[PDB]
């Protein structure tokens, strides 16, 4: 029958329900369960594609379904190798489906934790692997900022790891369009976690590409800690005061000197003294693996 999915998503993003088969639960998303599946005929030149399936049930408020659909509309536009791709929507039935790119190794945070010595194919990353993760994440962020978007929520848990270990930005629920103004000021109650927020965001609810760079600094820290909680030993309220007044995370034990210096540049108190993601990628480009030049935003005509 007739519902929000008939109205809020263009019919040319539509994909037939019978081209979709669901296989198992992947995890809880922000609107419903996420599943793994196979899509017959949704990717270019590929007969079948393994996919992630997001659902919203018939028994979900119209309000949340509209939010689900709007959130999909935003992602529609993002086509970058380091951003998880939206492949289409199944609107003509129930439950409503959004078909995503499958990232077989899940979210970066719990992937990093799985690397801790406490699977023959899982070992703590070398400096070289960490640089790769860094450039790939920075690339996807360069891409966003270039299309005049602020993520507002960069963190390991919001990145995903592919089968070949490629890392991509994977959650966009909090992104804001900053064409024209170059900042987003939060009016009222916000739900972003304090331990990933810039000093200026904490103080005035201001968000820019600079505050995204701050968060990037924090995910570097997560990579170097195999995903420990930032500012452990402080409560959320103590993090707010610590970070707002210029406090910084300590260099992780055994952390490559290079990585920590990069964090320090990201954690400049004055947002304007931070590097851009383009500058970050530029400083480590010769350490990226060969395939980067053919797939990144960095070496694209867009850039
Ligand atoms: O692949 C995925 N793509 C998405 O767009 C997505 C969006 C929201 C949510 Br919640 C999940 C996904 C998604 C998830 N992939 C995903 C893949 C595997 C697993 C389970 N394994 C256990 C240890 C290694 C991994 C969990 C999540």
């Amino acid at each position: 029958s007739f519902s929000a999915a008939d109205v809020y998503v263009p019919d040319e993003w539509e994909v037939a329900r019978e081209k979709i088969t669901m296989s198992r639960e992947l995890g809880q998303g922000s609107f419903g369960m996420v599943y793994e599946g196979v899509a017959k005929g949704v990717v270019k030149d590929e007969p079948e594609t393994r996919v992630a399936i997001k659902t919203v049930n018939e028994a979900a408020s119209m309000r949340e379904r509209i939010e689900f659909l709007n959130e999909a509309s935003v992602m529609k536009e993002f086509n970058c190798h380091h951003v998880v791709r939206l492949l289409g929507v199944v609107s003509q039935g129930q439950p409503t489906l959004v078909i995503m790119e499958l990232m077989t190794r899940g979210d970066l945070k719990s992937y990093l934790r799985s690397l801790r010595p406490e699977n023959p194919v899982l070992a703590p990353p070398s400096l070289s692997k960490m640089i790769q993760m860094a450039g790939e994440i920075a690339d996807g962020m360069a891409y966003l900022n270039a299309n005049k978007f602020v993520h507002r929520d960069l963190a390991a848990r919001n990145c995903m790891v592919a089968e070949d270990f490629t890392v991509k930005i994977g959650d966009f629920g909090m992104t804001r369009d900053i064409y024209e103004t170059d900042y987003y000021r939060k009016g009222g109650k916000g739900l972003l976690p304090v331990r990933w927020m810039s000093p200026e965001s904490l103080k005035d609810g201001v968000f820019t590409t600079y505050s995204d760079v701050w968060s990037f600094g924090v995910v570097l820290w997560e990579i170097a800690t195999l995903a420990e909680q930032p500012y452990q030993g402080l409560s959320n309220e103590q993090v707010l005061r610590f970070v707002m007044e210029g406090g910084l995370l300590d260099k992780p034990d055994n952390c490559p000197d290079m990585l920590f210096e990069l964090m320090r540049m990201c954690w400049q108190y004055n947002p304007k003294m931070r590097p851009s993601f383009l500058e970050i990628i530029s400083s480590i480009k010769e350490e990226m693996e060969p395939g980067f030049r053919e797939v990144s935003f960095y070496y694209s005509e867009e850039n």
